[PDB]
C-alpha cells in the first residue's frame, strides 16, 4: 500500500493540477505521461528527440527539453522529468523551475543534476527525496520539487 | 503542499490505524506521538527512559482525559517484555528532547526496531525520525533497513535534499 516512487510522481503533479494548468511533460518516449497529463490539465507540452483517443490539447515538440523558453510562454502548474539512460537537462531543468508558477511542482523519476537541486534555496524551494531502500535491484526514485 | 517527513509520518501512521488496534510509542519524550495515537488506537504502549518524558506525557494524558495508554519507564528494546499482542503501528523520533544527554543510541534502537517488525501485523507500519553522535544512529539504522528482505518489508526513504542544517528525515516500513 505504501506507494512506488512512479505512483507518487503521478499523486503530486494530480494534486496541483486542473483544467486552468499547463503542464509540460520534458521527457515523451512512449506517451504514457503525457496521456495522464492531457485528462487534469488545459494543455500540455511534450518533448522528445525521436521522431486515437481524441485527445486534441497536447503539442509535441521535436527539439531538445532544453529549448523549454522557445516553446512555452506560459507560467507552468506541473512538469514530469525523467533523468538516467538504460545501457546502450540541467538548463532545461534550471528553465522548467523559473517557469513554475508559486505553488508548481516539477517531478523528477531518477532511473549533476541532484548537485543542482540540493543547492536550490530553501527559502523559494521545497526538494525531497523519496526512494526505496532494501530494493535488491536498484529502482527508480523520485525527486519532489515544489516553488514556494 | 508538500510534507515535512514529521508529518508524513503521521499520515503513514494513521492510514492503517483503527479501534482494533494497538500502537507503540517507542520515544514517549513529551508525549506528542502519544497522544496523537491514542485518538486512533484501541491501546497504545508508550516507552521512555526519562522520569521526566512520564511527567510532561501524564499531564498531557489528564487533561485530555485519555484512557487507553500505558506508560512505561523502560528501554525500549525491552518491548517484548510489556507487549504481547500483534502490533498495528509504531513511531520512533530518535535524537534527544528539550530536556538535556540522553539520546537514543544505535544498538538499543536496532534492537527495539527488530523485535516491533517481529511483532508488527501484515500491513503494519512502523514510522522512522532520524535526528542527526547523530551520525552513528543514522548509518546503523540505514543499514538495517537496507538489508530488510523486499518479499517481506516495504521500506523508502522521505527526505530533504535542499536544506540547510541537517534537518531530520523519515524511513517508512510496511510489513508484506
Ligand atoms: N533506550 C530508550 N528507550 C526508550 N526511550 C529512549 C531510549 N533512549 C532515549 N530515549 C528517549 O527518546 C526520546 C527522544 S525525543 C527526541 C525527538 C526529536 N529529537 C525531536 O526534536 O523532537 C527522549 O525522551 C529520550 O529520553
Amino acid at each position: 500500500m505504501i506507494k512506488r516512487p512512479i505512483e507518487l510522481s503521478h499523486d503530486f503533479l494530480s494534486q496541483v493540477l486542473d483544467k486552468n494548468s499547463i503542464a509540460i511533460d520534458a521527457t515523451m518516449g512512449n506517451g504514457n505521461d503525457t496521456v495522464f497529463l492531457s485528462h487534469l490539465a488545459k494543455k500540455v507540452y511534450a518533448f522528445d528527440v525521436q521522431e486515437q483517443l481524441n485527445i486534441k490539447n497536447v503539442q509535441l515538440i521535436l527539439d531538445g527539453h532544453q529549448t523549454i523558453n522557445k516553446y512555452v510562454t506560459e507560467p507552468i502548474r506541473a512538469a514530469i522529468f525523467n533523468l538516467g539512460y538504460l545501457p546502450s537537462t540541467l538548463t532545461a531543468i534550471k528553465k522548467i523551475l523559473e517557469r513554475l508558477e508559486i505553488g508548481g511542482r516539477l517531478a523528477i523519476m531518477v532511473y549533476a543534476v541532484l548537485n543542482f537541486v540540493k543547492e536550490l534555496d530553501q527559502q523559494h524551494f521545497t526538494v525531497m527525496l523519496y526512494q526505496p531502500l532494501n530494493q535488491i535491484n536498484t529502482p527508480p526514485f523520485l525527486v519532489m520539487i515544489e516553488k514556494l
